[PDB]
């Protein structure tokens, strides 16, 4: 895999971070110096084809607000995937467990971080398809970054009506999910539509129901997230407009 191939001899394992669909992830060091997350891909947990896929995406997209792949170990089994270390873990857990670290000013900056990542993906004509707090990560500085773009149990609660009825995915379905993610952020990690099932949610949003304004969201912040849920996809903003909107509110906060 060219200069993306890392010598497993240069890795050292320090702490276990947990187990996901594809196996154990550990925190470690690369070449004695760099903090890394090491994903030990469980054999059979994923096909060769599925890995060529993931690798293609990860070595060809790069941005300060996307979790950065550092390399792969493919000359043995199990495969290792080595990525940027996100010391504060998943954003969803962060919102629920680390509330002493942020105020509403920081909640908005979390949204701006994600919005920059998605404006970049939009500029590359690349759809995330599962944007949500569970797929955002927080580093030691509190910076939020997006991961697992295009890796796609269906994320009904983050989906617009045209996805649920027609499988019509576009930049505008990522916009919708981004609105829901801002709702997750300002609700400090509640499940969207927390009293409804998935099936109830799909019927309700088709009939025009929308997520209420979280108490920590100002009217101006709510206007931004609400603009993401226009029933007509072509009336939803772009991520570049959203970013401009968010910066304006941070300047007024
Ligand atoms: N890129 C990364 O840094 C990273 N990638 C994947 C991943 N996963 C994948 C799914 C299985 C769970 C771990 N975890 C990662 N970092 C990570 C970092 C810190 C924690 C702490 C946070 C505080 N409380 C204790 C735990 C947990 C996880």
């Amino acid at each position: 895999y060219g200069s993306w191939e890392i010598d497993p001899k240069d890795l050292t394992f320090l702490k276990e971070l947990g187990t996901g669909q594809f196996g154990v992830v550990k925190y470690g060091k690369w070449r004695g110096q760099y903090d890394v997350a090491i994903k030990m891909i469980k054999e059979g947990s994923m096909s060769e084809d599925e890995f060529i896929e993931e690798a293609k995406v990860m070595m060809n997209l790069s941005h300060e607000k996307l979790v950065q792949l550092y390399g792969v170990c493919t000359k043995q089994r199990p495969i290792f995937i080595i990525t940027e270390y996100m010391a504060n873990g998943c954003l969803l857990n962060y919102l629920r467990e680390m509330r002493h670290r942020f105020q509403t000013q920081q909640l908005l900056e979390m949204c701006k971080d994600v919005c920059e990542a998605m404006e970049y993906l939009e500029s590359k004509q690349f759809l995330h398809r599962d944007l949500a707090a569970r797929n955002c990560w927080v580093n030691d500085q509190g910076v939020v970054k997006v991961s697992d773009f295009g890796l796609s149990k269906f994320p009904v609660r983050w989906s617009p009506p045209e996805v649920l009825m027609y499988s019509k995915f576009s930049s505008k379905s990522d916009i919708w999910a981004f609105g829901v993610l801002m709702w997750e952020i300002y609700s400090l990690g509640k499940m969207p539509y927390e009293r409804f099932t998935n099936s109830e949610t799909a019927e309700h949003i088709a009939q025009g129901l929308r997520l209420y304004r979280p108490h920590l969201a100002s009217e101006k912040v709510y206007t931004i997230m609400y603009s993401c849920w226009h029933e007509k996809a072509d009336e939803r903003p772009t991520f570049k407009i959203l970013l401009s909107n968010i910066l304006d509110v941070m300047d007024e906060e």
